[PDB]
């Protein structure tokens, strides 16, 4: 029973850690544009289809190897996806594209109990991302784990709002208010990172890449043992929930100050502790091609009292320390450029614990 | 400027390919015994001084001719050493012996920049091996290349640990742990194949045939433009590094799973990609008189994305293909019996590229 994880904090025993090798800038299509900060459009426009800066990839490779050494030191068994050249152009009857990477296991895999679920994805450059993880998943399957792949979308034009106000407009907030994003409700789609686990309760957010159809598929697939709840935040470009509402312990959550939860009272009524982390100190000149600066709160819990946090983000380190949580500092400044922190770069396969309710 | 090669992967333009003609089983002296698997001792005991099985040599001859045809097809200029009868018994004031062959150019010649260096060797049956390559080397010299011959040893008894636990003992690992092998530090000796190039950095291994004196001679001869680093692996019978740690691209290396590098962290810290190939599928009944089964990873790169790999070794072919490296399959099953794969059977004289650092 290699697979067994019910939440984000029980004693970590096994984890999968992504790879920065052969990562490619994704073609600049509507859904990529919707996620990209104006500051990087020219980069995407000129680099699409080519590898991310190799000198940069080399620094990320080194940073992740160290993180892996540290995880092993902390007693965690580490598995890595297979190396793949993401520049291969593939063609389905609906579209043609080059790949992205297998840097973020959290984006595509989620473990609920003894079951590993592969998310369908919503980006054309991520259609075949599951190929990097099949060697690991087949091994767990041979060893007794449940293996599920949610319905893979066609990703035909109909899935995208070709006329979304990507070009900047901010009333994306207005559409967002209506739960309307770059992805339509044409077919189910979602990134696993839009779901965060707390035992019997899983919280999901409708985002640029996760539609209500996708959430309903998860809800229906997991019922009645698990309850999937939808929550929303003030955010004009949501993609993944773990840098917005990161649950770090039973009844404790890190809420991004810039992205308040519309349903925060549900948690306050449940006796939950909402902690708002201090702002990130990452320089504005450092390239974050795929995300915001909020990767600082994208921490990974080794257990309730041990957290893997960025070495450079001292303010948030102090915060954890005042709470009695031991900080294991690792530097992943260059890996952050690819779009993720510790929670994103990993997928907890096995945590020592049982299925419980923390919402009463 | 016919000669110019700084690493193992730049676009190959000219190469020297060995010959299987007139190869002789070397006399069974201490240093040969140290390299030979128990399984073949009787063969060496009865065959020493005589030609390797001619029916077998004929199949190897055919295989290498095809490999040469393929190289020419791929646009590589091929040079071949002169045919020589290796059975001639020669006598120096220190010893008497018959020769081996000129099958492996990698064993005796190494190109660093515009300079071709002839290794001194450590085997008595290989003292006069350089004679097969002089016609080629003089031509390059007449055309502007630098030509260097490292100090040729006396190969007197003092060079060999006459009481090495060859007979099987495995604590060779213990001596090996101490950097102690069948060759002493009496005088400099080395096979060029114990060095592997990565631009400004050259990695060397102290082995059964390459002593620290030999490595220091190389280090001192090449400084300050090149840095020669010593690295070690878990291996009780090392002889040549290219089937243990084969560098296939800038910051990418094939590490033999059975022979881990004690200094692997230096490479992980440099952001290098360490790939461990799958195991060889060569039948145990096929004779490999001079090496292990690991010749499968002894590949030759035509460039960063084209690799010459064995036709029979499908698992490693798949590995390269998933990495986006085009596989040029050639069968050299019988040539393997002589002790080498593609990297061993050749010596890259000219690769299109410049001197660079890949270790930062
Ligand atoms: C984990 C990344 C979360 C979000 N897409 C952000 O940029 O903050
Ligand atoms: C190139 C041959 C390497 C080594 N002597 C072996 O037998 O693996």
């Amino acid at each position: 029973c290699p697979v067994s994880s019910y939440n984000e904090w029980d004693p970590l025993e096994e984890v999968i850690v992504g790879r920065a090798e052969n990562a490619c800038v994704p073609p600049f299509t509507i859904e990529v544009k919707a996620n990209t900060y104006e500051k990087y459009w020219p980069f995407y426009q000129k680099q699409g289809g080519h590898y991310f800066p190799k000198d940069h990839l080399k620094k990320a490779v080194a940073e992740i190897e160290e993180m892996c050494n540290i995880l092993k030191t902390e007693g965690v068994t580490v598995r890595r996806p297979d190396p793949i050249d993401w520049s291969l152009k593939y063609k389905t009857p609906d579209f043609e594209s080059t790949g992205l990477y297998s840097a973020m296991p959290r984006d595509i895999l989620i473990v609920v109990g003894n079951e590993i679920i592969e998310a369908p994805m919503a980006w054309r450059s991520r259609f075949f991302e599951y190929r990097a993880y099949r060697s690991i998943i087949k091994d767990y399957f041979h060893r007794g784990a449940k293996w599920t792949t949610a319905p893979k979308p066609t990703m035909a034009d109909e899935l995208y709002n070709q006329d979304y106000p990507i070009h900047s407009v901010e009333d994306r907030h207005k559409l967002a208010a209506q739960g309307k994003f770059v992805t339509t409700e044409f077919e189910p789609c979602f990134d696993a990172a839009d779901f965060i686990r707390a035992g019997r309760d899983i919280f999901a957010q409708r985002s640029q890449v996760t539609n209500y159809l996708g959430i309903e598929w998860m809800r229906r697939h997991l019922a009645p043992d698990y309850r999937v709840h939808i929550i929303s935040f003030k955010d004009p470009n949501p993609m993944h929930i773990d840098a917005t509402f990161n649950i770090i312990g039973p009844g404790i959550v890190l809420s991004n100050p810039d992205r308040p939860c519309h349903q925060i009272d549900l948690f306050k009524k449940a006796g939950w502790t909402i902690i708002t982390p201090p702002t990130p100190i990452i320089p504005d000149d450092h390239p974050l091609w795929m995300s915001s600066k909020w990767l600082s709160m994208n921490v990974l819990m080794l257990d309730e009292k041990r957290v893997m946090v960025d070495a450079n983000e001292v303010p948030i380190q102090k915060m954890f320390e005042k709470l009695g949580i031991t900080t294991i500092k690792v530097n992943i400044r260059n890996a952050n450029s690819l779009g993720g922190g510790f929670h994103c770069w990993t997928c907890d396969v096995r945590r020592r614990g049982t299925l419980q309710s923390y919402l009463d």
